[PDB]
C-alpha cells in the first residue's frame, strides 16, 4: 500500500507583527532581529482566536483539497503544545465543529516535531486497513506562552496551523521513509515554566542540537529511501531560525534554491511551521506532483522527526 | 499478527486520603461520599511527586514483568491529561529516566480514554513490523487540578499510574478487537477550566453518557470478537463511579464477580483507572493467563475506548 497526503491546507491569523514593533518595549531593532533569526514579520492570533480556531481553518481547507466530505474522516489527530485545554482536546473540538462522525480523536504532544509524529502515527492506522481518511493537524498559538519581557524569545514565535488528510495515494507516491526520536536530557534547554506558564529556552544549547540533528536525520531518511541529496527537489525544515536552517542545509548538501524558507514571514510557529512552508511552495509553484521532498524538524523534549515524501 | 501485553505494572502514591478528611473543608460525610461514589479512600501524590514520577514507578514494574531491558524499548507513549508540562512531555522524561535509546516518545491526550487510545496506537506500530516493544503508560495526578471548594468533584479524584509493554504474544492471545470514538458536543459536560486550571463537571450529564457508552462500547467489542457476554471472564471499566459501573453492569446482565471494582480504594484516577484495577485482580488471583477480558473507558472530550484482550 502507498500512504500519503490526499489533501493539504494551512492557516495563519490576521494580525501581522513587524520587527519594529518590539522596539517600543525591548532593546532590539529590525536589523538585530533579522540578523539573528531571519524573521521580518510574524502572525499573532486575536485574543478570541485560540489554537482550535487556527486548527479549524487549516482543516476545512485540507478537507476541501482532498475532495472528501467531513463524513469521510475516520480519525482526527492534532499535534499541538498549546491546546485550548487538556480535555476536551483540540481534536475533540474539531470532531464537533467539522461535523464528522463520532470518530476517534486525540491530541499528540512532541512539540515542534508534532506534525511529523502525527502523520507517521496516521500512516500506521491507515496501513492497518481499518482507516482511510485521517485528518492530521499541526497547530500552535505560541503567543499564548511567549514572555514578552524576554527579548530573546519574544521576537521568535508566531501563531498558525497546517492540516493534511492521510490516506492511500497512487503508486510510488507518499511517505517513503521516516525517522522519529527524542532525547530527554535536553529537556532543561527548552520547556514550559510551570508557575509562569511561559516558554523558557537555552538558545545556544537548542541551536547546537537543531543544526546537527536536522542535518543527520535528513541524511538518514534520504538514504533509507535509497536516494541521495541530488534526488530531493525540496528540503523543508522546521522554520525556527534562518541561521539554524542554513547550517542544517549545508550539513545536508542540498543547494539553497532547494530549501523552503518562510520563517521570514511567520517566525517560529512550532508544529505549524512545516505545513505553512509547504503552503508557500505550493502557491509559488515550487512544489508539484511527483516531486520528492524531505521534511525535518526538532523541538522541545528534545524531539525530532524526518520523512521523505513523493508528492501527490 | 497477535499483539498484546508482554509486561504490566501499576503504581499508586503513598498518602492515603480517607473520606473523613474532607469534612474539615467541605459539607461532606463518609456516608454521603460512599453512597454517591462508592469511594472509601483515594491516593494523592506528594507535593514533590508529579505525574512523571508516578509514570516512572509504573514503567519500571512493567519492564521487569516483560522480562526486557530498557534498551529494548523502541517507543514510549504516555496517556495523561495532567502531564508535568506540555514540553518536555512525560514520555520525554521517561526516555531519560528509564535510560532507553533515543526512541520516539510522545504524550497522547484523550482524558480517561487515553490508556485505551494509546494501547491501540502502539498496536498499529507493532503491526507495521517496525516496533516490537512499546511502553504505554496511563498516568495522572488529578489532585493537581481538583477544585477543593467543590464537594462534588473534590471527593472523586485520585492519583496513580499504569504501564504495559506492547508487543507480540503467542497465538490467540492479545488484543482481539477494539473501538475508539469521541463526541465533542459533550465537551461542556467535563472540561478543564482554561482560566482557573480546575476540573469542571456536570455530573448528571456525564452519568447519563457514561452508563450508556460503557455498556454500548463493551457490547460492540464483544461482538466484534465473535464472543458473547458469557465468554468474558472479567469486565474492567474505567472506575469513575460505583453507581455508573453497576448501572452499566446491570445493563450487561453480568455478575458482580465478573466486574473488577477498585474505585473504593483509588477513587477515579482517570487514565490510570483501568491498569490499577487490573493490578488488583492479578494480585488477588482473579486474572490469569488465557482469561478473556473487556476493558472500557470513557471520559472528557467526550471520548470512549474499549477492547477485548486474551491475557498472557
Amino acid at each position: 500500500m502507498n500512504v500519503g497526503i490526499k489533501g493539504f491546507g494551512a492557516y495563519a491569523p490576521e494580525k501581522i507583527i513587524d520587527n519594529a514593533y518590539f522596539e517600543q518595549f525591548l532593546d532590539t531593532s529590525d536589523e538585530w532581529i533579522s540578523k539573528m533569526t531571519g524573521i521580518k514579520e510574524r502572525h499573532w492570533a486575536d485574543d478570541d482566536q485560540d489554537t482550535s480556531d487556527l486548527a479549524y481553518e487549516a482543516s476545512v481547507k485540507a478537507i476541501a483539497d482532498a475532495g472528501i466530505q467531513p463524513e469521510d474522516i475516520d480519525m482526527i489527530i492534532v499535534a499541538t503544545a498549546t491546546g485550548d485545554m487538556p480535555f476536551p482536546t483540540v481534536a475533540n473540538m474539531l470532531q464537533e465543529r467539522l461535523g464528522t462522525g463520532k470518530v476517534a480523536s486525540m491530541d499528540q504532544l512532541a512539540a515542534c516535531s508534532g506534525f511529523m509524529y502525527s502523520m507517521i502515527t496516521a500512516k500506521q492506522y491507515v496501513q492497518s486497513g481499518d482507516y482511510h481518511n485521517i485528518l492530521v493537524v499541526g497547530a500552535d498559538k505560541l503567543s499564548k506562552i511567549t514572555d514578552l519581557t524576554d527579548r530573546s524569545t519574544a521576537v521568535l514565535f508566531g501563531d498558525g496551523a497546517g492540516a493534511v488528510i492521510i490516506g492511500e495515494v497512487s503508486e510510488g507516491r507518499g511517505i517513503i521513509s521516516y525517522e522519529m526520536g527524542s532525547d530527554g536530557t535536553g529537556g532543561k534547554h527548552l520547556y514550559l515554566d510551570k508557575d509562569t506558564g511561559k516558554l523558557k529556552m537555552n538558545g545556544r544549547e537548542v541551536f547546537k542540537f537543531a543544526v546537527r540533528i536536522m542535518g543527520d536525520a535528513s541524511t538518514r531518511v534520504v538514504e533509507k529511501a535509497n536516494l541521495t541529496s541530488d534526488d530531493i527537489d525540496l528540503f523543508i525544515p522546521h522554520q525556527a531560525n534562518i541561521r539554524i536552517m542554513e547550517s542544517a542545509r549545508e550539513r545536508l548538501g542540498i543547494s539553497k534554491d532547494k530549501m523552503s524558507v518562510s520563517v521570514n514571514k511567520y517566525g517560529n510557529t512550532s508544529a505549524a511551521s512545516i505545513p505553512l512552508s509547504i503552503d508557500q511552495e505550493l502557491k509559488n509553484g515550487k512544489l508539484k506532483d511527483d516531486d520528492t521532498i524531505v521534511l525535518v524538524g526538532f523541538g522541545g523534549g528534545l524531539t525530532w522527526g524526518a520523512m521523505t515524501i513523493k508528492w501527490g
